[PDB]
């Protein structure tokens, strides 16, 4: 089942929402849809802004859909990781992260990682680029969860290795399966600028 919400502003007609219903605050599972249409997977593009509310909340988040590009990725990010002012490289970097992360998993980096953990890994790789999140201690990430029996040692080992592959600057060059001709993602610009702009996990027509 998908929600069907109509925006008060037709310029921002997409509903964005957190579909995670569980008890662990570490997890989110963001989606967008359009007046009851099939839904699409999304990610937070702004680490320092609020995540979309849970589906069916009394407060609803609406969005305008924009084609992804290096320009858009720069403009809608708070602190993007750009080398030598090269927005084409920023575009390539983000596209290759998404293509290799949840759900496309084009080179198997995600294999065996439970969906919510795979989203969490991919989300961290996106923030490495959108917010210049440092990620200098990947071998210790989620150790608190391991110690407390919340994520298995086995899942966390997979997650750490996947994250390292996703943030390698040579990902595009070394991955065997390359992004397809015409590959495109979308930015969702929040109608309420206290909430995150979103990045799709596939093309959203
Ligand atoms: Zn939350
Ligand atoms: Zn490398
Ligand atoms: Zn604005």
């Amino acid at each position: 089942t998908v929600p069907n919400f109509k925006s008060p502003d037709p310029d921002y007609p997409w509903y964005g929402y957190d579909s995670y219903r569980g008890i662990f605050a570490r997890y989110h599972n963001l989606k967008v849809n359009l007046k009851g249409s099939k839904e699409y997977q999304a990610y937070c593009f702004n680490l320092t802004k609020y995540f979309p509310r849970p589906t069916y909340s009394t407060t609803n988040n609406f969005y305008k859909k924009i084609d992804g590009s290096g320009s858009a990725f720069k403009s809608y990010a708070a602190n993007p990781r750009v080398l030598d002012e090269n927005l084409d490289k920023l575009e390539k970097n983000i596209l290759n992260v998404i293509y290799n992360g949840y759900k496309s998993n084009a080179n198997g980096f995600m294999n065996g990682i439970e969906d919510l953990n795979a989203i969490l890994v991919t989300q961290n790789a996106i923030w490495y680029y959108s917010d210049s999140a440092p990620l200098n201690d990947v071998n210790k990430m989620w150790e608190r969860e391991v110690r407390n029996g919340e994520i298995s040692e086995s899942q966390v080992t997979l997650m750490r290795e996947a994250l390292k592959k996703l943030i390698d600057p040579n990902l595009e060059a070394t991955a065997a399966n390359k992004i397809p001709s015409g590959y495109r993602l979308n930015i969702f610009k929040s109608e309420n600028e206290d909430y995150q702009n979103l990045l799709s996990a596939e093309y959203v027509p």
